[PDB]
């Protein structure tokens, strides 16, 4: 109704940004260039605020139980900290158009479709069909009808819409590491905590670092760290990106607290992972240095995924490597696949040290037959890091077909049921 609400809380602290408190009516005046930003008015001001931080009041998106187009997965590990009654409602990636039910009961979560008749009333079953979806949720609220149980408690979301650039439209640098190249530091304009890479030479060129990042500028995928700027002026390069506040992969897996960090989370890491690959992949961008190091953990496990087209840097190896790219040099999304294949039995193992196994004659143990069977890794797991190792590249299966595979592998099953 021309009106406009705030889905999540958003602090100002920018150029002209406007706060927004969740909830908050919003009159909206206009857009930015890309769209992901919107002039919008509130009671309080006028100001930009984040497209997607708010919905249009007619939206189904205004109520809490619609997520808006979830993984299968994805919508598993929201339920997976739910109760009897924890229900989402998502839209098909695969397929846009469709919805399905995600209801948690027991431990175990449950997927339903709403099935449109000919009528275009959507039902799950076909003994009560409704007009609008909020109808279908609210009959299926007050009985479960059909259902396991009644969707009682609309899941909460897993992390605030990721915005594209700190604006519509050499800074403070903060501790490193601790060590034990990339410090954590403040942009003040905006004052934000970002992350900041520095760099000699080799791969970074004179006029390659400044067009190759025009390419990577325009990376822009939820499960890819973003590029926020560059410093070529000073002899330390300075690479500007988000700020992931568990830091590295492999440091939180071999860390973590397992019971949180159930095989649910893990394959929601990996499905992140994978579609990242996949959006990387199907641009023709090869990332070159894939593995748990190079990408880095968000909020409620949260994986983004780093370091593509560093190639080089850090460094202070081997094993993520294609066996035809040491050998000869080799540029493919195929290397990436083995890469990937390698990085999948790390989360498999909790972060353990691959090929665990002589590195001075590893080469020749791959000419015949690989790692084995992790404790606990479905078969189809190990199935699919067994395809992304083919000593013919050709023979590996794309990203698009991890991911496929991925979201598709438990669809009769659960992982947690599958371990063993
Ligand atoms: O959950 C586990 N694996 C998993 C989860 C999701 C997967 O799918 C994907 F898609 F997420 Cl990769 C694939 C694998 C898992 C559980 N327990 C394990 N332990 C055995 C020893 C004991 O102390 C703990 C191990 C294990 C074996 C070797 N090291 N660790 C693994
Ligand atoms: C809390 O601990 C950390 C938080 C981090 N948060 C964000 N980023 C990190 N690493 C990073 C930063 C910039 C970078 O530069 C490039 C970015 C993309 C492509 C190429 C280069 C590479 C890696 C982080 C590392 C951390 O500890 C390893
Ligand atoms: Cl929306």
């Amino acid at each position: 109704g021309n009106l406009f609400v705030a889905l999540y809380d958003f602090v100002a602290s920018g150029d002209n940004t406007l706060s927004i408190t969740k909830g908050e009516k919003l009159r909206v005046l206009g857009y930015n260039h890309n769209g992901e930003w919107c002039e919008a008015q509130t009671k309080n001001g006028q100001g930009w605020v984040p497209s997607n931080y708010i919905t249009p009041v007619n939206s189904l998106e205004k109520h809490s139980w619609y997520h808006g187009p979830v993984s299968r997965n994805a919508a598993e590990y929201l339920l997976s900290s739910g109760i009897n009654g924890s229900f989402l409602v998502r839209e098909s990636e695969s397929s846009p158009g469709q919805r399905s039910i995600s209801l948690r009961y027991e431990g175990r979560v449950y997927h339903y479709r709403i099935n449109t008749a000919s009528d275009g009333k959507l039902y799950v079953s076909s003994e009560s069909r409704f007009n609008t979806l909020a109808e279908l949720v609210h009959h299926h609220s007050t009985v479960a009808d059909g259902l396991i149980t009644t969707l009682h408690y609309p899941a909460p979301k897993r992390n605030k819409p990721t915005v594209y650039g700190v604006s519509p439209n050499d800074i403070t640098m903060k501790h490193k590491l601790g060590g034990g190249e990339v410090y954590e530091g403040v942009w003040k304009k905006y004052s934000l905590t970002v992350a900041v890479k520095t760099l000699k030479e080799d791969t970074m060129e004179v006029e390659e670092f400044l067009k190759e990042a025009a390419v990577m500028k325009e990376i822009k995928h939820p499960n890819l760290v973003q590029l926020l700027g560059v410093c070529t002026r000073e002899p330390p390069f300075y690479i500007i990106t988000e700020f992931m506040t568990y830091g590295n992969l492999l440091d939180y897996l071999r860390e973590c607290n397992r019971q949180e960090v159930n095989a649910v989370v893990l394959l929601y890491m990996a499905t992140q992972i994978s579609s990242a690959m996949e959006y990387l992949e199907k641009k023709n961008f090869i990332h070159r240095d894939l593995a748990a190091r190079n990408c880095l953990v968000g909020e409620n496990h949260l994986v983004k995924v780093a370091d593509f087209g560093l190639s080089r840097l850090m460094t202070g190896p081997i094993k993520w490597t294609a066996p035809e790219s040491l050998a000869y040099n080799k540029f493919s999304i195929k290397s990436d696949v083995w890469a990937f294949g390698v990085l999948l039995w790390e989360i498999a193992t909790y972060g353990m040290s691959p090929y665990p196994i002589d590195l001075s004659q590893v080469y020749e143990l791959l000419e015949k037959d690989r790692m084995e069977r992790p404790e606990g890794c479905p078969e189809k797991v190990y199935e699919l890091m067994r395809a992304c190792w083919q000593w013919n590249p050709s023979d590996r299966p794309s990203f698009a077909e991890i991911h496929q595979a991925f979201e598709t592998m438990f669809q009769e099953s659960s992982i947690s049921d599958e371990v063993e």
